[PDB]
């Protein structure tokens, strides 16, 4: 097995999909097999869309590669770089701990964790482990972005508003979300621990009401991927920050994004006057969520077990404005999914 | 004082000087004054370059709001927030641990720096600590860039080259540097361990050969953050690689490098083809160089003892190239160096 076939297997894809699958994809996806027989885990390990992973794995068994039964056999020696094992053990690879946070916030909030909304698939949820929500925060306050500030979160199943409203830190923190049941979870934990936090249920899909345009100076969101998605979340949090100095939190993953995607919404954020200060890949680990087989690459799948362990995973980007983002408030027509878009 | 205050700091400050200083900066530089009195760690927790917080200190000390004596005293209460204290202890905040890395390469690799040529004011130099040059070796074993890949290393005081070869990754790697220190020192300890790597006396400013022009997978350097530093440094470094799928490894400051020319830079690297997939902010840890007192920034500090503990940090990018990055291989001429550098 020479590169001159990873090559050829990603054209094929590229030429049956049009999606933007390369050479790389295919080595990484073979690199992930040799260290697991797991889809899962092989998913996890590969950074490769779920998109690009059901047709790199198919081409790669029409070659004689690839065993598929059971698991996911690799036959043959490849040219592959195996998965490194150097991740730090103490903070799951994320450098940052929130069992540091002020307040008691990490015990406060697993408490309220064992009582919180069932991810559910009317609005593509799915949240982030308990340690990732804090470590999230954690990542805010250790930039200066939650003492004394206005802090809004755009979707909230991952309860980074309450997380944020725990430590005692922020002036305010809003909430936004489509379910009215996460409104509800938020705003009886807001009353019964005295804190200053409201949500309420909006669809991002509606512009953003005047009171939020340029009204925080630091948001949160974790959003549907698709470009629509992107413009939906990203674009309206940019709207909401006040401008220049002001900080965004985004939940990005490889599962439903590829490095094209990546590269656009980079340009995306440079173009309304924002830059990246920390983009930290795999720092989120998500918990499975009950509607897995009803999700949409269920049925491509080529071995169909339900996971038992965490596999979906984001990178956590941390954007500051140079100036004002002055972009249209516009209703957002048409679908928040986009083809790379594979698990609601 | 009101945020009114860190405007018109940062106002006088972008006026006296040209340079793109916002009223973030000034806020930041008062919320590291909260944590501490020590000028070294106030830079370190600041996140500002030093070139804008010798002038924010100054026009904070004529507004009666800082005491400059042995330390430095905040003499108001401020609105600026407190930096945070999550970092994870284990990995020094970074993530990812040097130990595990294959061919026992920490172990080695500590023996070799312990003779190390000490950094030189002649070439800018300044190396980070040996677990700062093995954590990022291992962020690129993480990624699959290390193993059968071909690693070029654009200046070497860090011995990047030498941790990756120590893994038996790499099929080879070769170094540029304009030191002939470095370059023998990597020479001699290629021949000790037989290994393959090997380094040639190059100036930067001057074309890259034809025979490493897209040549190369993976490039590591901790650049000159002038943008001719940034062109000469990790312009070669994109034209080295051979194309799609390569990926790039590069060292950030803030201490000489503003987030304005943060975002120039993230420009220059999505236009010319490549997507960041990792920054890791404050990754790098610098021991303190001997000629520390002859540096430009000396005269202007407003409290002046040699530093005790590190305090030079920066950040580690992941670039991956989407495409053939065709740059120009001409001379750089002018100085690498601008008005932001401080320390060389
Ligand atoms: C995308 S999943 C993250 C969060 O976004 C919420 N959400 C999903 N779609 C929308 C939408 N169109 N507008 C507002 N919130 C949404 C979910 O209910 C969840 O809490
Ligand atoms: C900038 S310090 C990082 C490394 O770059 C090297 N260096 C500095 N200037 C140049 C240059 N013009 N060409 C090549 N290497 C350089 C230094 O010797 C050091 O090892
Ligand atoms: N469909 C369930 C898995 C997708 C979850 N997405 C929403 C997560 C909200 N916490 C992932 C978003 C990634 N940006
Ligand atoms: N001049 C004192 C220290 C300079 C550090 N610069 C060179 C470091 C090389 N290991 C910083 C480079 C930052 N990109
Ligand atoms: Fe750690």
């Amino acid at each position: 097995v020479n590169k001159e076939a990873l090559v050829q297997v990603a054209e094929e894809v590229r030429r049956a999909t049009g999606l933007p699958v390369g050479w790389r994809d295919v080595e990484r996806t073979l690199g992930a097999l040799r260290a697991t027989r797991d889809l899962w885990e092989a998913v996890r390990l590969s950074r490769v869309p779920l998109r690009f992973l059901v047709p790199i794995w198919e081409g790669l068994a029409r070659r004689g590669l690839l065993r598929v039964e059971e698991g996911l056999d690799l036959l043959a020696e490849v040219p592959a770089p195996r998965p490194g094992e150097a991740a730090c053990p103490a903070c799951e690879g994320r450098g940052l701990v929130g069992e540091r946070l002020p307040g008691r916030a990490a015990e406060r909030f697993l408490a309220w964790a064992k009582e919180r909304p069932e991810a559910i698939q009317d609005f593509d949820q799915g949240y982030v482990t308990p340690e990732s929500t804090l470590a999230r925060v954690a990542l805010a306050w250790n930039w200066g972005d939650l003492e004394g500030k206005e802090v809004l979160v755009l979707g909230d199943d991952d309860l980074t508003g309450l997380a944020a409203a725990l430590t005692g830190l922020p002036k305010r923190v809003v909430v936004l979300d489509a379910d009215p049941r996460i409104v509800r979870f938020l705003e009886r934990a807001a009353k019964a621990e005295g804190l200053p936090l409201e949500a309420h249920v909006h669809d991002l899909r509606e512009p953003l009401p005047e009171a939020w345009v340029h009204a925080f100076h630091t948001f949160f969101t974790d959003p549907v991927e698709g470009p629509l998605g992107l413009q939906a979340f990203v674009g309206r949090g940019l709207l909401a920050l006040e401008g220049e100095g002001c900080a965004g939190y985004v939940g990005l993953t490889h599962v439903e994004a590829s490095l094209a995607k990546w590269a656009d919404f980079q340009r995306f954020l440079l173009e309304n006057g924002a830059v990246i200060t920390e983009l930290r890949d795999g720092f989120h680990v998500y918990e499975n969520w009950g509607y897995i087989e009803q999700m949409r690459a269920w049925p491509w799948l080529p071995v169909k077990r339900r996971p038992e362990k965490p596999w979906y995973t984001s990178a956590l980007i941390r954007l500051e404005l140079l100036r004002r983002a002055d972009l249209e408030n516009a209703r957002v027509e048409g679908d928040l999914q986009d083809e790379e878009a594979t698990t609601y």
